[PDB]
This record gives C-alpha cells, structure tokens and sequence, in this order.
C-alpha cells in the first residue's frame, strides 16, 4: 500500500469566474472574481492592489489593471488581508512582473514568507508559491500612496496577520470611508485550547469590537457574500450590503454557536 | 469559462511505496521508498540524512530512523542533492520534528527558500513547503559528522545547485568510496537559448566530466534506476549498479541525442 | 568635507566584564556577564539558551557551557526576550557553532532577520548579524525541552516582539516559578504619536498589566539592574531583587513622567 | 580584563567625498563619491542603479538622481557587482525609499540577505544593514529596462557572487559598448587551501579569462582607481583608463605574485 498522493486546493467555480472591472468609488475598482475581491485603487502616482484571489488569477489581475489604463510598472503596493492562497496567492508572480512592493504585518509577512505552508490550522494542506514583504507595518500605521492614506487595523483571528484597511475615496466628489474588513470565520478551527494559538478566543472577541468601530461608509471582504456583496449584478451590487455592525455583530453569533458546539 | 483549478503533482505508486532501511554499508542505509533514494549515515555523534523524497514521506523517514535506533533529536544535518519536491519534499517538515540543520550550496538554498517555486523549466507546477538553509557551503567543501568527512561536488544541469556528495564508509572495515551522485536528466528542457539558463549546456557538459572523475567505489542517484539499483530486491539491489563513468556516459549521449532533436 | 564614518555600538565595560556560572536554581544558570543576562537551562534531553547578550560574546557562552558540561551539539534551543544586538548578538554564531534552533514569535523573528536594522527607533544605529527564527510562537505558547515547559507572555513595549518566559523549576527539590520579563524601559522613544508605532502607549500599559500577573517567585530581567539582581555579589545577587509588581510599578511610573515631560 | 568593543567599519576620506553628477555616456551617469563607482544609467521607461557605494551614502545617491530628474519611485531596478558594504551598503534603505527591485545571483543574494556577515575572508568584521533580492539571475542572463539591455557575466573570485555588467550606450549617437566588471583583487585572503573556498585559484583564474573577453568599449570598476579612472578631474576622468585586457592581466600578475609570497 502505496504512500497517498498530493492533493491540490480546489474551490468553487465562482471563486475562479473572471469578472471585468466594477466601480466601487472614484478611484476604487474591483478586478477580481465573482466570488474573490481584488480591489484596486488608481492614484496620480500609481497603483495601489489589495488581495489578489487565487495564484492563478494573476494575468486576469493584469488584463483588468490594463483595461484601467494601469501598466504593470504602474501598480507601487501590495496590500493583504491574510496570507491564505484564496487572497495572497499570485503576490509572487505579481512581484515579479510588475515591480510592485509589498507591505504587510509581522505575522502576515512570516506566513507569505513560507507560502502558507505550516498554517496553524490547515498544515501543509493550502499552499501557494511563498513571497516576501518589503515593509512592515504596525497596528494603526497610515501607509500613503498618491495622496490616498491607507490605515491599517489589526484583527487577528482568522489568521493572526488578518487585517482591515481604511480609506477615504470620493463618489462624484463627495467623500466616502471605505472599509476593507477580513473574514472572521473559523472553518473548522478548534477554538478551546489550541496549542498553536492559546489566546485564540481572546483574539477573535477583541477583533469584533475592531470591526464595529471601522470609520467605514461602505464595508467590502475579501468574501463579497460575508457582506451581502453580489459582485454579478453589477450596479446593484451594494444594494443590500452589511454594515460594519452588522457584519461584526452576525460573525460573533456564529462565533459563539461554534464555541458552544465545540464544547459538546 | 471559469479560469482553470490548480493541479497536484502526483507521481508513479513506486514513488511512494515505502521500505524497510535497507543497509548499503556499515554505517550507510536506505531509508526511502522503492523509487526514491533517502540515504541515512549513522555516525557517533548523530546522523545525517542525505535527500528525504515526497514531501509526504516526513513519517515514514522518522519510523525509519527510529528502527534504526535514532531519535529525531539524534538527527544533526540535512543535505540535499537538488531542491526539488520529489528530493526535498520534507525537509521543511523534518527540521520542525527534529531540530537538525540543513547545508547547501546558494542555489539550492535560494531554490529551497522558495519552496521549488519560480523553476526555470517547470514554473509554479511543483511546489512543496519551502525551508531555510542553515549553512552555505562551496564547491569541494567538507562538512564532517561524527568523524565522517562529506565532500560536496557540483554539478550544474537539472538544477543549478545540484550537487554530488561524496564519503568514504567501511564494509566489515573494509573502506569503501561511496559516491552519491545528482540525477543528470532534463526532461523537457530547452536546451538551446534558454533565457533563464543561458549557459545550461556548458554547465551540463562539464558535469558530465565532474561525474567521472568523482571518487567512488559504489553509486547512487536519487532515482535507483539511474544507476540500476534495484531497493526491492534487498540483498542484490547493488547487483547490476553502474559505474561513475557508465553512469556519466549514458547520460550524455541522452543528452546529446535530445540536443540534436531540440534542433529539429 | 566628506561624509561621517559609521560609528559602532559601544556599550558599557561591565556589559562586557565575563562571569563565571552564577546558579539560580537546581537547573538554571546565568552564564553571562555582570550586566548582561544570559540564562542556560540543562535538562536531561539538552540545553536551552535564553538570550546571548553582545555580539562578541558567543566565545564567553561556549566557555560557559563547557564548564557546566553541555558541549555544543547539547544545546538544542534559542528563546529570546527581544532582539535588540545587547541581547540577541551572538544568535546568528551560536547557530552555526552549536546546531540549535531559535524560536521567537512573528515580531522578534522579523526584527532578527534583518539584524536590528531599521529600527523603529534606532534606525540602523544599533545593528548586528542576521539569524532566522525556525519556529513561531505565539502568545501563551507552550515550549518544552526535557520536561521542563517554557510559557511565552507576550508584553510589547521596548520591542514589539518583547516576551516574557515563565517556567517552573527546583532549588533542593521545592519547585520555584522562575518569570524572565523583558525590559519596559523607553530610552529616548517618542511615545506620543509616533507614526511607526502609532498604538505604543497601549501596548507598553498593557504590559505593565502583564508583567503584574505573571506566575513568579524569582524574577530575573536582561539587564540585572533593572530587577535589583547585582551578578557581581556571587550567593547574595538575588537579595535585594523586586518581585514583578514592584517592578512593574516602578517601570510604570518612569513610563508616565517620561510621557508628562514629553508632552512639554 | 573585559571583552573587547566592537569597532565599526571606517574607511578613506575619499571614498565618502560626494561629488556630482559626472557623465559617461548618453545615458549613463556616475552619481557616487570620488573613490566610490555609483552607475545611474536613465532610460524612457524608468533609471537602473548599479551599486551604491557605503551605507551612508543613500542621501547622497537620492539628491543625485533628484539632479537628474528621476524622482525615488523612477528607479526601477538596482544591479550589484558584489554584496560588500563599500558597494551594497545602502541597497536595504534604497528600496524603502525608491520602490525599487534588486536582481542579483544567488551567491550575491544570500550574501546580501546576511548583510555581509559571516563573510568567507571578513568574518562578521564588514556588516551592513540586510537586503533581499527580488530576481535571480544566471550567467549570461538579460536584463532589460527601457530598452537597454543588461547582461550579466559571472565572475566569481572577491565574492563567489562577483558579477560583472556589459551593456551598449550611445554618445552623441554613436555606439559605446560599457563593461562595469568587478574587483579582482584578494586583499588578505587565504588563497591556498581555503577550507571556506577550495576552489578559489581555479575561479580566480577563470575570471581573469572572462574579464578579458568582455564586449568593452569603456571599461569601469566599482573602485575607479582600479581602471585608472579619476572621477575628480571631470571631464578628462577616462583619460587614462584601462582596456579589459590590461585590468585583467594586470590584475592576474598581482594574484600570482600575492600566491607565490603565500606559499612562504
Ligand atoms: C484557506 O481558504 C479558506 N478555506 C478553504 O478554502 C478550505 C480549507 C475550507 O475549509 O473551506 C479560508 O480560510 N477561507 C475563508 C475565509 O473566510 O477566509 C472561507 C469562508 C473558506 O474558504 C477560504
Ligand atoms: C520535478 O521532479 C521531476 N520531474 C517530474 O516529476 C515531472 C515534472 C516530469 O517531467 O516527469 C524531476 O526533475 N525528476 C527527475 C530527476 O531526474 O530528477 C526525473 C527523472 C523525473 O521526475 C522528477
Ligand atoms: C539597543 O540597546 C539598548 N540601547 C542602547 O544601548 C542605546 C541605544 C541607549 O539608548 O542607551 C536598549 O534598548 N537597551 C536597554 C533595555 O532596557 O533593553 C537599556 C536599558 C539601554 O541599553 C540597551
Ligand atoms: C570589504 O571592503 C573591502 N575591504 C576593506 O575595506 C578592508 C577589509 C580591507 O581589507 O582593506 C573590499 O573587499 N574592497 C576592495 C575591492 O577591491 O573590492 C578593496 C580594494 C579594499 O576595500 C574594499
Ligand atoms: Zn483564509
Ligand atoms: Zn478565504
Ligand atoms: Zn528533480
Ligand atoms: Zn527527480
Ligand atoms: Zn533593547
Ligand atoms: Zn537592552
Ligand atoms: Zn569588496
Ligand atoms: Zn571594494
């Protein structure tokens, strides 16, 4: 009996179906999938992209920065949630062909350096080609591009470099407070006295009180279902969008029924 | 037209068919599969491992030593032939149970830092958990172990760090020269003007010489085959095992007949 | 006029004035300096190193162990408070001399892998040779090596991968709570809207808290000072040592005068 | 008697005397100090760094490209011929401040990811801040920015990473071919039976060879006064400066000599 064989991350189909470039403000675009969020944000001195799906979404990444009028040499900022393969994964390959940056947190950096390898949940099983961070960046720490000042909110939890970025865009010139928010799911996490991740519970209530106080007008996740977000239907796809209450206040119930089920 | 799923890297069942430590010399042992070379040196102040094949085979190397009666702690250094996942599969898995270091020459180490990704033939196809070098060695250094001297040899061509280690062991205290020779192969490489190898048949050429000249009373490759090893056979695996010279002369007249077919 | 020459880091002369081994209980050893802390810890399964102090002080620690019988190879571990060249110097050579691992968490691995530099307050003043973190810990993690557990605490502050260890020993066979607290000092730090650290005040209050609860019936700090600990003395060192909250409370009080006369 | 201060790297008054802007060809600028070589070479698409002198020199690199009209985030890409800190020193602040990538060979990039510590002939005695490599490249590798066209030439021997740059500019119109090669000089090296490089004669030989053949219409040298360059007198610097031919062979008749007064 034969020693069993590698098995490769495979995910839904949605989560692989291009979509061409939606208008979420002035300067925000999403570029993604149906079901990935890749937003960009083009500024009068670059690019600026956070999270980029999947590791084989990288050349659709590319035909929608060019149908932006976005040159490869044009996108400065790599900017994450969290370094699981679903978001971080063509942050290698886009290193290399675009001459981007990529600013991250410690814990963040330390899971892109080794590619998702070692994960403190999923092990060995989800990985993607590993990249490195060029700039750390603290909890509440402003990283500016082009007169765009990106604020960076620490909430660990789903990974321990999860992270939700703030902006101010404009709509038609009237200003509006973006909010990237990571998940705060658990999918199969155990969340009682995990020996790699002791002070998890902590964590992830300290992460739902970060989500609530968001300065944030319109809330988009790496997930665009997490936040009510229908990608497919084009203009109406903030129609019935979650806020930031309300998707904090939706995660910690779940939260807690799994913390209750896990103690049965 | 979703955009296509990631795929494994899966391999022959032989591969992966695990076997009892087969004994080479007194103090050289096969520790492996069938098809895949995992060469363990049992010395009085620890062990080496030399290679460790898929990168699921992490268990079945550690049930292996503690046959042999070595403790994961007992494990001192890992080195390698060339970094890729179907040699140094485990390696990042081994020196987390173990606390063992890993020496390699630059080119394997960069290659192994980044986990096989960026291949200059095969992409991001085959990827395993990427591991730190410990220690950079150069070509014809010594690194010794409990009294055994290990001589590194490069030989560029399958990778750019491929390197043959050689020692001499004792059979019932007779001295033998025990060459461990890198695989020789390029299975569909651009041999010719290839960008990211521009010199790749200089270096293949004057491997095929370093071959040769390597002190050796008794050859293995990281596939048996190579050198018709035959590990399922047990006693009369080295029956049929070819020479350095036979070994380095049937490799490039294979190199030159896919050379002159390339040209086509 | 021609530009500045680098400047080197210069410490103290009793920073650098070497010890012999002072014993602090049944199995733990201060094997350092008469300022500088370094901390060994012989069990039946190998050693563990908390600390080096200077760069030039991984000879002084060798000395040391070989007079506490612990040859190199039986030094199987490298915790570390925080990563700063006074404390974490010699990590990168006693790597290569001793075959030992070093686990720190995500933000002292960073700040050692690139060597001290670009410090978030000193820049590149203070810099010394790079190591690599090979395992990740995280808050409250347990490390055990020969029975004997290491707790980490993490308490951010002078770094932001500060951790406290915490472990139980023996002195005449009655266990006694030996806590290894970092420094909470803020030498010459902005720590009003410091932009590379913008959340400083919270993290350094946070872990006054800290460093109060902490399980402790011996407490020892990097600097001995710090703790009233004098190495110099021999049998009276710990005489006039503070317990966690005395020195807590008294770091605290330096944190806030120094925050009133910032203000000004 | 206490241990020994650690004593910074200093070096001649010269090599830390900024001067400006002085031209090479059409496109290629010499923005160093008088005694350190300092390449911008501008193209339409973006301007390439070719080594960056001392550590304290990355003020002095920034005011001479702003002298240029290329402002931080223009800079593409920075070359190195080896990673010491009189020529890689300020490469890590450089890509803070510019965006910028570096490519580099592996031997050069694992040098540079230890900032120069554990040398093979300094020790830990020359250290620079750290720095990671963006791109590996190979021998004879083409690097292009703007349409100028950088090929690299291995030429290992003052650092088994040593590389040396040839690419075709203009001057008033008319085809220049520059060659930036390498230090070959061995200052206090052990060059007989280097246990740290064994096979240092053979790759100081063969770089001799490589030298010479260099397609070279202008030849310079990260040390200028190596080729007889003399950045100080403006216009009349190349006056006297050396072919490949003569910078080799007299290079070689230094390596001989300097071998044959070893053997003493
Ligand atoms: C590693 O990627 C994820 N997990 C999986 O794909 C497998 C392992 C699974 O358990 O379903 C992960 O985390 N995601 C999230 C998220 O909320 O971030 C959700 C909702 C589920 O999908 C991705
Ligand atoms: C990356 O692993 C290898 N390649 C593959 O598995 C695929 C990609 C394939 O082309 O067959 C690779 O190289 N090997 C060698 C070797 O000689 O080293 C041989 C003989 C073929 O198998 C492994
Ligand atoms: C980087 O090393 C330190 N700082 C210096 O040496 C210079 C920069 C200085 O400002 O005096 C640092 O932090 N230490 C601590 C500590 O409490 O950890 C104390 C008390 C002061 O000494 C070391
Ligand atoms: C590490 O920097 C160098 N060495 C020193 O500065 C000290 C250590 C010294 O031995 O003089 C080094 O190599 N250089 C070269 C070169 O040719 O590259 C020359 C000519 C000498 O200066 C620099
Ligand atoms: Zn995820
Ligand atoms: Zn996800
Ligand atoms: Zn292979
Ligand atoms: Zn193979
Ligand atoms: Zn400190
Ligand atoms: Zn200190
Ligand atoms: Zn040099
Ligand atoms: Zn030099």
């Amino acid at each position: 009996a034969p020693l069993p064989q590698l098995r490769a991350y495979t995910v839904d189909a949605s989560w692989l179906q291009p979509m061409a470039p939606l208008q979420v403000a002035d300067h925000t675009w999403q570029i993604g999938t149906e079901d990935l969020t890749a937003l960009l944000v083009q500024t009068a001195e670059g690019a600026v992209l956070l999270d980029g799906g999947m590791p084989q979404m990288a050349g659709h990444l590319l035909d929608n920065m060019k149908l932006r009028g976005v040159a490869p040499q044009d996108l400065r900022l790599i900017l994450l949630s969290h370094a699981h393969a679903d978001h971080a994964g063509p942050v290698a390959e886009l290193k290399r062909r675009t001459g981007a940056h990529v600013a991250a947190n410690a814990e963040t950096a330390v899971l892109l350096a080794r590619g998702g390898s070692n994960d403190l949940h999923f092990g060995d099983g989800i990985t993607y080609p590993p990249a490195s961070a060029d700039r750390i960046i603290m909890d509440g720490e402003v990283v500016t591009v082009g007169g765009i000042a990106f604020t960076a909110h620490f909430m660990p939890g789903h990974t321990p470099g999860s992270t939700a970025w703030t902006w101010t865009d404009t709509r038609d010139g009237k200003p509006v407070r973006i909010a990237y928010a990571d998940s705060l799911s658990a999918p199969g996490y155990q969340l009682k006295g995990n020996p790699r991740y002791p002070r998890l519970i902590e964590d992830y209530k300290r992460s739902f009180a970060t989500v609530r106080a968001l300065p944030c007008d319109l809330l988009l996740t790496p997930h665009p279902g997490a936040s009510n977000w229908n990608y497919a239907v084009g203009s109406k796809a903030s129609a019935e969008a979650l806020t930031c209450n309300a998707y904090a206040d939706a995660a910690e119930k779940k939260f807690d029924a799994q913390l209750a089920r896990e103690t049965a």
